[PDB]
């Protein structure tokens, strides 16, 4: 736990070449064209590929291909341990809900461009701090002090509080490496050779279809691969989840690796989330440890992702906790597995006949076999319950047969216990009979950021307890 870069704070710009950049996390080549870079390694950057999403670089170690968003120009902000960029309030806290006092980082409001917070962790509690822009642009916390650069701000406080509950230590660390969408600079080259994947065990007992976890021998690599079942030719349905899957990119979906689509059997290769789905998860948590803090997280995790289908024009129809999967800190990924295309004025029809999860399913679903982003919504409202009571069993002591009967005369599921109003409120906008009197997902999403702006959802939980 070292803030390694401290004392060169207060060094100037002029002191580094403008045109060069500085790897901000490790990379390990992901093709044979890509480079290998490591933290805090200078390059330099000769252009991009198509699509501005990887750069060819050099370092002392060679020229090749690496992740745009691996890396920052020297000279800016990002290149700091502590400045964690466009980061929310509730985020924050997520990142400094453990670690020794002191721990700080610097966010910036995605929302409002330039507005710039501090967010400090001291005796278990984390404290927020806007930074002040002066008529003359000069930065600071306490009027009484103010400085020309972010770095001379931090400085300062991290040799006084000064208005601060305590002093800035040790810079918070950055939760994960961006996601890269594939594995390769070039133009659409996701065929691989299905040589190269080590098939072993199934994954989820089945319960997601044709799914094995597997080995991407080249990179010692562990992936999950999904098979097409031979003994039914539907091929046209997996040829379309392959397509579409190449085309989401989100750092809460799923992300494709590759595929094996020139001769059977077909094959979609995906990321591995190492720690299973969200339901089974929350069920064998320690709640210590993934406390209201957490859930919060994870639930924003997944609004985010559904917000990204909304806008792109894609329904799911299975969003529940068994849906999602976790990887390293607390990271959720929503299953974009059997996604449709549905512009979002219009409706889609299933067929006579299919079975339903009842328990998430709309009414309007249950009744017409009509299914929409609203039905979705609906159904993250239920997936929201799940996350509030650490895995339950949506309707407790309800019989299937009389949940559409009990939805029709306005009963809904009680608020869990030590759920915050606020949050309650949000699953019973969701279920609201009418699927246009359901918020959409862009403003669950908002809703989310803006719920706990004030006090800590943790101290909200103590309230609806005791
Ligand atoms: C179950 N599952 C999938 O269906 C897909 C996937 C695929 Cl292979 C193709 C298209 C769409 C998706 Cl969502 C990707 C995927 C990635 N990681 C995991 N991890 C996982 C799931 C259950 C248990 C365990 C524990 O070993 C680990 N599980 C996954
Ligand atoms: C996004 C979901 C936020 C809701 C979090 C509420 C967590 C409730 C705490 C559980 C208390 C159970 C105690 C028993 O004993």
């Amino acid at each position: 736990a070292r803030w390694n870069s401290k004392e060169n704070l207060l060094a100037g710009p002029s002191e580094n070449d403008p045109n060069l950049f500085v790897a901000l996390y490790d990379f390990v080549a992901s093709g044979d064209n890509t480079l290998s870079i490591t933290k805090g390694e200078k390059l330099r950057v000769l252009g991009y590929n198509h699509n501005g999403e990887w750069c060819e670089a050099q370092t002392k170690n060679g020229q090749g291909w690496v992740p745009s968003n691996y890396i920052t120009p020297v000279n800016s902000l990002e290149k700091h341990s502590w400045y964690h960029g466009p980061v929310s309030r509730n985020a924050a806290e997520y990142l400094l809900s453990s670690g020794i006092n002191g721990s700080f980082l610097v966010r910036e409001s995605e929302s409002s461009p330039g507005q710039r917070s501090i967010s400090l962790r001291y005796e278990g509690r984390v404290y927020h701090y806007r930074i002040n822009t002066a008529s003359d642009g000069k930065l600071y916390v306490s009027s009484e002090s103010r400085f020309n650069t972010l770095a001379e701000l931090v400085h300062h406080h991290s040799t006084v509080a000064d208005g601060l509950i305590t002093t800035l230590h040790y810079p918070a660390p950055k939760r994960n490496k961006p996601t890269v969408y594939g594995v390769s600079p070039n133009y659409d080259k996701w065929e691989m050779e299905r040589t190269d994947i080590t098939m072993k065990h199934k994954l989820g007992g089945g319960q997601y279809g044709e799914v094995y976890e597997g080995v991407w021998k080249k990179y010692s690599l562990t992936v999950a691969v999904k098979t097409l079942k031979e003994d039914t030719m539907e091929v046209e349905e997996f040829l379309k989840e392959a397509a579409v899957m190449k085309e989401i990119k989100h750092p809460n979906l799923v992300q494709l690796l590759g595929v094996c689509t020139r001769e059977p059997p077909f094959y979609i290769i995906t990321e591995f989330m190492t720690y299973g789905n969200l339901l089974d998860y929350l069920r064998e948590c320690n709640r210590q440890e993934v406390n209201a803090v957490v859930l919060l997280y994870m639930a924003t995790q997944i609004s985010s992702a559904m917000e990204y289908l909304e806008k792109k024009n894609f329904i799911h129809r299975n969003l529940a906790a068994r849906n999602c999967l976790v990887g390293e800190n607390h990271l959720v990924k929503v299953a974009d597995f059997g996604l449709s295309r549905l512009m979002t004025g219009d409706t889609y029809t299933a067929h006579a006949g299919a079975k339903f999860p009842i328990k998430w399913t709309a009414p309007e679903s249950l009744a017409y076999n009509k299914f929409s982003i609203k039905s979705d919504v609906w159904a993250f409202g239920v997936l929201l319950w799940e996350i509030a009571t650490y895995g339950m069993s949506p309707y407790p002591g309800i019989d299937l047969s009389q949940v559409y009967e009990l939805l029709e005369k306005d009963y809904r599921m009680e608020r869990p216990e030590g759920c915050p109003e606020k949050v309650y409120e949000l699953m019973r906008a969701c279920w609201q009979w009418n699927p246009s009197d359901r918020p959409s997902f862009a403003e669950i999403h908002q809703a989310f950021e803006t719920m706990f702006q004030e006090s800590s959802i943790s101290d909200e939980v103590e309230k609806e307890l005791g």
